[PDB]
C-alpha cells in the first residue's frame, strides 16, 4: 500500500503512459507515506493499472528529521535518488508523461530535484503537486526553473512551514482531503492536456 516501485520494477517492453514520482514527508513509512496511496488510487482510476506507474522515492531518501535543517530542506543523497528516478523514467519510457509530488520534506525534495533536473526531462513533467511545502516562503510558492502553470501548492492557513518555520501545527497534517481530491484532479488535468487525451 505505502510502497510502490512500479518504475524500478518496470519493464521497458511494457511502459506505462504516465509515470508518477512521489516523495514522502519526514518519518513516513514506505516510499509513499500517508498521501501517496490516495493520489495513486485516483490516477489508477483514470489511467488503469497498466496506464500509470506509481513510484515513491525510497532508497537513499530516508526522510530524516534532521535533514529538514539542511540548506535545501533535504539531503544531497535524497536529491540524487529522486534525480535518479526521473532519469530512469526517461530512459525506460521516453514517451511516458511524467508528473511529480511531495509532502513536507518530500515537497522540498521534489522542488530541489526538479530544480536540478536537466531541462529536457523537466519539460516532460506535466505537473507537480506540493503539500506543506517547507520552502514555500523562500521559493515564493514556486519550484525554481519549473513553470508556475504546472505547479500547484497546497499550503494550509496556519501551516507554519509554508511561512518560513520548521515547526508543525495541526494544519500541517490536514492534507488528506487535498490528496484524495484537488491534487490528483490537477495532475490528471495536466496529463490530459499534454497528451491531448
Amino acid at each position: 500500500r505505502t510502497t510502490r516501485d512500479d518504475l524500478i520494477n518496470g519493464n521497458s517492453a511494457s511502459c506505462a503512459d504516465v509515470i508518477f514520482i512521489y516523495a514522502r514527508g519526514s518519518t513516513e513509512t514506505g516510499n509513499l507515506g500517508t498521501l501517496g496511496p490516495s493520489i495513486a488510487s485516483n490516477l489508477e482510476s483514470a489511467f488503469g493499472k497498466d496506464g500509470v506507474w506509481i513510484q515513491g522515492v525510497g532508497g537513499a531518501y530516508r526522510a530524516t528529521l534532521g535533514d529538514n535543517f539542511l540548506p535545501r530542506g533535504t539531503s544531497s543523497a535524497a536529491i540524487r535518488e529522486m534525480l535518479g528516478l526521473f532519469q530512469q523514467a526517461n530512459t525506460k519510457c521516453p514517451d511516458a508523461t511524467l508528473i511529480a509530488g511531495g509532502y513536507s520534506q518530500g515537497a522540498a525534495l521534489a522542488a530541489a530535484s526538479i530544480e536540478d533536473l536537466d531541462s529536457a526531462i523537466r519539460d516532460k513533467i506535466a505537473g507537480t503537486v506540493l503539500f506543506g511545502y517547507t520552502k514555500n516562503l523562500q521559493n515564493r510558492g514556486r519550484i525554481p526553473n519549473y513553470p508556475a502553470d504546472r505547479t500547484k501548492v497546497f499550503c494550509n492557513t496556519g501551516d507554519l512551514v509554508c511561512t518560513g518555520s520548521l515547526i508543525v501545527a495541526a494544519p500541517h497534517l490536514a492534507y488528506g482531503p487535498d490528496a484524495r481530491g484537488p491534487a490528483p484532479e490537477f495532475l490528471i488535468e495536466k496529463v490530459r492536456a499534454v497528451r491531448g487525451s
